[PDB]
């Protein structure tokens, strides 16, 4: 599809379900830059500080998470998960952010955030474009 212009991320979340010692905390930060880096580069800039950066574990932690985050972060837009491979975490990401509380969600794959490219940065800001298109 086409890109929308005018779209400022400032407000948004990571949930990191991938384990610490495979996803440490100096590859999220790594991956927020280059993700903020490109998405303002693309005119739909992604501030770099999430106002919530946080490991959890298993399909079960997503429901509290995403409740906590709604009732804490007033003007949240948007929450970012990192998947461990194939996981019932994704399947549970998408019923409680799509048909419980009204949460735009965008997954990643814990590889890419590990090691990012061009390619897969550019991957997840079209898919968040046109997610809050």
């Amino acid at each position: 599809k086409q890109f929308h212009t005018g779209i400022e991320i400032k407000v948004w979340a990571i949930a990191c379900f991938a384990p610490q010692r495979q996803c440490t905390e100096v590859h999220l930060k790594s991956f927020t830059e280059q993700l903020r880096k490109i998405s303002r580069d693309a005119g739909m800039p992604i501030q770099g500080q999430p106002c919530f950066c946080k490991y959890a574990q298993g399909a079960d932690s997503v429901e509290p998470m995403f409740r906590h985050l709604k009732n804490t972060y007033a003007g949240l837009q948007l929450v970012v998960v990192i998947l461990p491979g194939k996981t019932p975490v994704y399947a549970e990401v998408k019923r409680v952010g799509d048909t419980v509380l009204g949460m735009a969600t965008q997954c990643v794959q814990m590889k890419n955030v590990q090691r990012t490219t061009p390619q897969t940065l550019s991957n997840l800001c079209l898919k968040i474009n046109v997610k809050l298109g």
